[PDB]
């Protein structure tokens, strides 16, 4: 149920907290920069606590992303093409809008500018949790448009990043990353359905481009995608993984990962700050970007004849979701870090001080949409 | 049924290979000799590849142990109230005659002294693997009589060398790793039947005794215990766990180990060489100390009325089991590897020489032998 989305938020005013106090604020961000150094003869892994925490927690978070794409685009929302036309749709316009209002205000600066994907990201968790809370009766396709939209846009904006943005990797990892990758479709091919191998050949695909923040992440996706799906004698790998992750994804992973990221310290924040073209700049593509790209794209299909409509929705409790989306929250938390690395340390606190104002203010204008 | 001991003899077999053809003994020498740094921050482990390795697969292979020796000892072979009483006399002259005859040799050397517990363990996938060769008709008693045999002896050998033969840890450590028993027992009473909430605590159980691998090892039969065995709504976590982990252990972590361990260069060995007080006393003691050490100490149990028998004996079967005892192979490797850290390299090179010849001919006589009774 709602259960994630709240042990979320106390995870995230724990690190809010941790954060801005006297005592702790001092111990907490010299954990988070502690270097870790992994020497392996010759070879050697340069990158501080945060960074291993994150390839790491966003690894195993991404898997079970891996097997719900799976899912849906066998057996969900995305399986015909005329089903996907529609969350599709809404997250094209939920991704270009919230960059292009981004962009108004950071075009300028091309340091800034480069974190254009930030307010197009949109918390899974969060946003489910929200609809979860008044979900007694609101409808059922409403939470599987909800994650099939936020998943693509998500997902897009890792691959969107780790195909350019991306610094490249060691030739020798891409040689080891493309053998793991084979491995996991013979492995598919000949019919091979133990779990825990796929896992095995995955942590090797991990490891060779551990020293890429978002291919380690990807990584994560490739294996749940090569993971076998097929009902036979009534089990599949894939579903009874997706089940198993499930409550360690939503009880351990995203309350670790917002505890070691939402943690910004408030002392000289002031409104003037908060407008600068950074923070006004994710809150605008948020608050506002997120619900005006989808209600159009949306608008848009409808009356230009590509569309759909999920059973029983009214098209006015789209954009209540499209206000949701606006919560990009631990994951456009994550896509700031990877956008505003080994650059100055004050962009990713402030790009975190627009997430979350935006994100708390997107959830609270969407759950008034009763 | 056998299959897991003719892949741990393949493995061992291509590490053999690979430790001699000039293509690969550079390769693989250096491969395990590479020195793995690990720095967090202030602190800092330091552990060549081999340690690395050895100290990853004996801790999940010493979780199976741990989930074994429980369901015997609570519903089991061993059980409880001295049910099986007689495997537990036999494991102590299986050790005290073995050890006190490679001690015979090696009495003069203090280096070499140290190294008692090495024809002690017992190899349970290859000792088991042979009785299921011959075995369409072999007394399934006698079966998990070994299983239970060779546990104990394996046990006791990692707890001494952790208690005595161990180095020290920090403070720091031992507050953790006490911590992390403390949690484990919490998660037991409390009712928690979920195993993976058991491994993560385990995780960093293993990881606080990380410099210390027979304490890394012992947190493998420590994470063992606390998982729940209870059948509460049909469902054990212990034996699912355990269903779960067998295929693991006896086709990927017993393989892997003999071939990052059981591979050793011949160029050199002379017969001279081979019954120097090192190999010899572990020859003896597996090849020997076995058999006369379990024969005479179930004889004295037996004749004096406090032991036991199992079903489908013979008693002339029971000590086939004891040259099916001196199979040291991957168990006594490893036992050597502890007892010879730290010191002169051709120590553990020597041993294990001393190992293979001893196992070899324990299972060629353990067979030919038992193949006629
Ligand atoms: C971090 C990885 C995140 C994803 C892991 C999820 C997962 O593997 O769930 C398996 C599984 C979920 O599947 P299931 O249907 O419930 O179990 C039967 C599987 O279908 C059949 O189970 P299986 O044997 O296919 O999977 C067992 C699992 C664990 O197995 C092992 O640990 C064997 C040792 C590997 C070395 O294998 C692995 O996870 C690969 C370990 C190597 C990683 C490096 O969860 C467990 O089995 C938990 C108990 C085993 C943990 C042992 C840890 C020691
Ligand atoms: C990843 C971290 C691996 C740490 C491995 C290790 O050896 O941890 C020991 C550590 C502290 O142990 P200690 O030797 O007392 O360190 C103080 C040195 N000035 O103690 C711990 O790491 C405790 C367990 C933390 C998990
Ligand atoms: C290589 C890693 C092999 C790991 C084998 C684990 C044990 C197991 O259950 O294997 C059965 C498992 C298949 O068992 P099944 O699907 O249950 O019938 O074996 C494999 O998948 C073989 C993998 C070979 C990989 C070569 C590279
Ligand atoms: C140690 C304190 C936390 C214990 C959590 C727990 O036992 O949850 C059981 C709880 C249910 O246990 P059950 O009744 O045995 O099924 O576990 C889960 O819901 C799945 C695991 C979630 C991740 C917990 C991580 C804790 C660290």
């Amino acid at each position: 149920d709602a259960s994630g989305g709240i042990i979320l938020i106390i995870a995230a005013a724990l690190a809010m907290l941790m954060a801005n106090m006297g005592a702790t604020s001092g111990w907490y961000h010299d954990f988070l920069e502690t270097p870790v150094q992994l020497r392996v003869g010759a070879l050697e892994i340069n990158k501080n606590m945060l960074l291993w925490i994150n390839d790491a927690l966003m690894a195993v978070f991404f898997l079970l992303i891996g097997l719900e794409v799976k899912r849906e685009l066998m057996q969900g929302s995305l399986a015909s093409l005329r089903q996907a036309a529609f969350p599709v749709i809404a997250a094209i316009g939920g991704m270009i809008v919230p960059a292009l209002l981004y962009l108004a205000f950071n075009y300028s600066d091309p340091v800034t500018r480069e974190g254009w994907a930030i307010p197009a990201a949109t918390d899974i968790a969060f946003a489910l949790g929200v609809l979860a809370l008044l979900g007694s009766r609101v409808p059922l396709a409403l939470k599987i448009f909800l994650m099939a939209l936020a998943i693509i846009d998500d997902l897009g904006a890792i691959v969107i990043i780790a195909l350019f943005y991306t610094s490249d990797l060691s030739i020798v990892s891409l040689g080891v990353a493309a053998f793991a990758i084979a491995v996991l479709a013979l492995l598919n091919l000949c019919g091979v359905r133990r779990t825990g191998v796929y896992i095995l050949v995955g942590a090797v695909l991990w490891t060779a481009v551990l020293k890429s923040g978002v291919h380690a992440t990807l990584a994560g996706v490739i294996v749940g995608f090569f993971i076998p799906l097929k009902e036979k004698h009534g089990r599949s790998p894939a579903k009874r993984l997706e089940h198993v992750l499930h409550p360690w994804v939503a009880y351990l992973i995203l309350p670790l990962f917002a505890f070691a990221n939402a943690g910004v310290s408030l002392q000289g924040v002031t409104i003037d700050g908060l407008t600068s073209m950074l923070p006004l700049g994710i809150i605008a593509g948020l608050l506002i970007g997120k619900p005006l790209g989808i209600s159009l794209f949306c608008w848009l299909a409808l009356r230009f004849k590509l569309a759909h409509l999920p059973q029983g929705t009214t098209y006015q409790q789209i954009m209540a979701v499209g206000i949701l989306c606006g919560i990009g929250f631990t994951m456009s938390i994550f896509i700031a870090s990877l956008a505003f690395g080994n650059v100055d340390p004050e962009l990713i606190n402030w790009a975190k001080l627009g997430i979350l104002i935006g994100s708390l203010l997107s959830a609270v204008v969407g759950y008034s949409w009763l």
